[PDB]
């Protein structure tokens, strides 16, 4: 009924859950959470330090092929009963996982088997998914595998961008959604729902590296794309010497024509255009998306349209 919960996550989703797992009359016994980055802290742990929960802060989990025998001293030491995983970057060792007796429950962000694995709010919108939502389930000795608890969906419309997905639904549903799941398991009601072979796909981290804009595509195609990185880590190329990153794409273009300042982007398979609506891109079907934002390299963010002064 009242459990000792260890709480392994990060952001305002995890300072959130925190909140409402306290609420309910559990005791956090302890938070594992990222490090200050950079000059700033992560808001769980600071909201945890408030209240003298014990605080751990780590980027890397492991060596010598086994989880960190500090963080497993430290968590030990706590006797937490679940584990629950609010909004976790990465996976967590086996050992910690399988240590408590009611195992451990595990928030994601799309619907499993869909999109297992990182940055799954990513991948839900690159593939152009006209449905989304977020799982929570029962972490087993597989990746993300594991049975749910819960899952509920949202429909995908087509500009979401991952900031406003994740702002409209997965993130107030999802804190909802984990409390919830919590709940049921004091009551001793959770349920398992093994999840169904059909529909699995699996992708890894999306890190800026990997958000390089491939313009051998569709405009949709890369409309998806951009809106798929969108705000993080954002979507780049390379033009006008520089490293630039697109926000705000809509493949709504009625009325717009391609007359304005050239914008030359190698490997692209048309110029972009400069227009007082934005930076009008080509996809290789010649058809057209709209950029409305640019974040330059230096990192200040511009009207697209506002490009050339």
């Amino acid at each position: 009924q009242s459990m000792k919960i260890a709480v392994i996550g990060q952001s305002l989703f995890g300072q959130e859950v925190y909140c409402h797992l306290r609420k309910e009359g559990h005791e956090v016994v302890g938070v594992f959470t990222v490090p200050d980055k950079d000059g700033k802290a992560d808001p769980l742990g600071l909201e945890a330090e408030k209240d003298g929960v014990p605080v751990f802060k780590y980027s890397r989990w492991r060596a010598k092929g086994q989880a960190l025998p500090d963080v497993v001293a430290k968590y030990q030491a706590l006797g937490a009963e679940l584990n629950v995983l609010p909004f976790c970057s990465q996976f967590i060792p086996m050992e910690i996982i399988s240590a408590p007796r009611h195992g451990s429950i595990i928030y994601h962000p799309s619907l499993l088997p869909r999109h297992r694995g990182a940055s799954a709010i990513n991948w839900t919108l690159i593939h152009g998914d006209k449905k989304g939502g977020f799982s929570i389930f029962w972490a087993d000795d597989g990746l993300d595998t594991g049975d749910l608890l819960l899952q509920k969906e949202c429909e995908v419309l087509p500009d979401d961008t991952v900031s406003t997905l994740y702002n409209r639904f997965l993130f107030p549903e999802g804190i909802k959604g984990m409390v919830q799941a919590v709940r049921l398991i004091a009551e001793g009601k959770a349920p398992r729902l093994p999840q169904p072979e059909e529909g699995a796909t699996y992708e890894g981290i999306q890190k800026k590296e990997t958000a390089k804009i491939n313009w051998d595509q569709p405009a949709e195609a890369i409309h998806n794309w951009i809106r798929g990185n969108d705000k993080v880590p954002g979507a780049w190329t390379e033009a006008c010497e520089q490293k630039l990153t697109f926000f705000n794409s809509t493949l709504n273009t009625s009325g717009l024509v391609p007359e304005g300042d050239a914008l030359p982007i190698p490997g692209a398979h048309r110029p972009g255009v400069v227009t007082k609506a934005g930076l009008i891109l080509f996809g290789n079907d010649d058809k057209m998306l709209l950029v409305k934002n640019i974040q330059l390299e230096d990192g200040k963010m511009i009207l697209a349209s506002n490009f050339f002064k």
